């Protein structure tokens, strides 16, 4: 018998086919043959960690931010057919807008005509910073003559006011062949023009998994175009006499996709609330959508995917997030199944590291108290729960230097949506682990070589400096 080289993806895949079988292909997809899109000078620069400083409370070395902007511009500049962008509102501005404009000009200068979609999600209150006809016109002016070659769709969307759902995915797909995704929403939101920048992470790849991201964006745009005449749901603006391109990706890029590398990946997203009510094909049989809505799970496979990635760990788990708990009533405070999965792992002796952003930006007591309470359910007593927790947990707030704050007095903040297990398989995307009912998207990658680069370039330094805030750290007998 033959031994799988992708045990973690195999397990996550099995769970996704149980939960969201009918969404396979569109909202989640397993592909082989991807390449993590790092040059030959720097093999790790698929890992787009911003700002890139470590050990330095003045963040001298901004190579991470500089590399992100250059990669956005380069990827768009190589477009020959399509450019597909999603983010949280507002529409691109500042340095991101400059990179979009420069890339689109470079593609046009090479003789290309492009279709371009730009989709943002809006909180129902934020409808000032979301005028799509204004953004279309400003981008068209900045493009100049290059605008003649661009068929543009720009939209802001809210899928549920009652259940607080709108797009939060952050994706750049070019020609359905290259993709960037992660937690970086904009230059200003991560305070990157600043001497207290926010730590964040994106990944860049090429290959079939970029097609997966395009199919996810086709799912959101099919709904957006179906609702383009409902002003409460969608504000839509297009160039010239262009239509609403519901399926730009299916139409302009194909399904069979050639391999560019040897990395297996599960692309996985969610549809939030108000796009699709249920996966009619699902036989899964496990208001609070995170913890008490089966139908919601079936159209939000990313939630089950992230819990399955935790469950697949045999040795150790590292979680880096803005938080594990939500502070947004009516949302629940935490994902019960996620915390139960983490508790069961510690009950087995699997190590769990959780680094979250400084509450200033305890936050920590909330996490350890909950893990302990879920462990008490499993182990039978608070004393046995403490034994399992103190012996297997590392819990801290984030720091990128030996200073407790940035040199300029602001606290460190972090916005990662990162999970890694067994120095093997990791998620980078836009989906927070705290309860949230938005459209989100990310990639789960199984590659020990890449996961070890993630250790060396991100998680090892993160812990070198964050351990100083730890309230629990089994490696030094700390358990306060």
């Amino acid at each position: 018998s033959a031994d799988s080289a992708t045990p973690h993806l195999d397990a996550v895949e099995q769970t996704l086919r149980q939960v969201s079988p009918g969404l396979e292909g569109d909202v989640w997809e397993r592909t082989s043959g991807n390449k993590l899109d790092g040059s030959a000078a720097d093999p790790s620069d698929w890992l787009l960690q911003t700002p890139g400083c470590w050990g330095d409370d003045r963040c001298v070395d901004r190579v991470g931010t500089k590399r992100l902007l250059a990669k956005m511009t380069e990827n768009i500049g190589n477009a020959t057919r399509t450019v597909d962008i999603s983010t949280l509102a507002p529409f691109p501005n500042g340095a991101f807008q400059d990179a979009i404009v420069a890339g689109l000009k470079e593609s046009a200068a090479r003789g290309n005509k492009l279709k371009v979609r730009i989709l943002v999600g809006a909180a129902p209150v934020y409808h000032m910073n979301v005028i799509p006809s204004k953004y279309r016109d400003e981008l068209t002016a900045k493009l100049g003559k290059a605008a003649e070659n661009i068929t543009l769709n720009v939209a802001s969307m809210t899928t549920s006011k009652t259940a607080f759902s709108w797009n939060h995915s952050k994706i750049l797909v070019v020609d359905g062949q290259s993709a960037l995704t992660g937690g970086i929403n904009s230059w200003k939101d991560d305070y990157l023009d600043t001497t207290h920048p926010v730590s964040d992470v994106d990944l860049a790849l090429t290959g079939p998994a970029a097609g997966s991201a395009g199919r996810y964006l086709d799912t959101l745009w099919t709904w957006t175009c179906q609702n383009k005449s409902n002003i409460a749901s969608v504000w839509f603006a297009a160039s010239g006499n262009a239509g609403c391109m519901a399926t730009m990706h299916k139409d302009t890029n194909p399904k069979a996709s050639p391999a560019t590398g040897n990395v297996p990946i599960i692309a996985v997203g969610g549809l939030g609330v108000g796009i699709k009510d249920v996966d009619p094909k699902s036989t899964f049989r496990p208001h609070d959508n995170t913890n008490a809505d089966r139908d919601y799970d079936t159209v939000n496979p990313e939630e089950s995917a992230l819990r399955a990635l935790v469950a697949s760990a045999k040795s150790h788990i590292e979680i880096s997030q803005q938080d594990l708990n939500a502070t947004c009533p009516p949302l629940p405070r935490y994902d019960i199944r996620l915390y139960d999965a983490l508790a069961a792992k510690m009950a087995a002796g699997v190590k769990v590291r959780i680094v979250v952003s400084d509450p200033a930006n305890k936050s920590l007591s909330e996490i350890s108290d909950t893990l302990r309470n879920r462990l008490a359910n499993i182990t039978g007593s608070q004393q046995a729960a403490k034994t399992a927790m103190c012996s297997n947990l590392q819990l801290a707030t984030f720091r990128s230097s030996p200073n407790d704050k940035w040199a300029d007095g602001h606290p460190y903040a972090q916005h990662h949506k990162l999970v890694s297990v067994d120095s093997s398989t990791f998620y980078i995307g836009s989906k927070n682990l705290y309860p949230s009912w938005l459209q989100d998207f990310g990639y789960i990658v199984e590659s020990p070589e890449a996961a070890k680069q993630l250790d060396a370039k991100l998680l090892d330094p993160q812990w070198k400096y964050s351990q100083e805030t730890a309230t629990v750290d089994y490696a030094r007998g700390i358990c306060n």
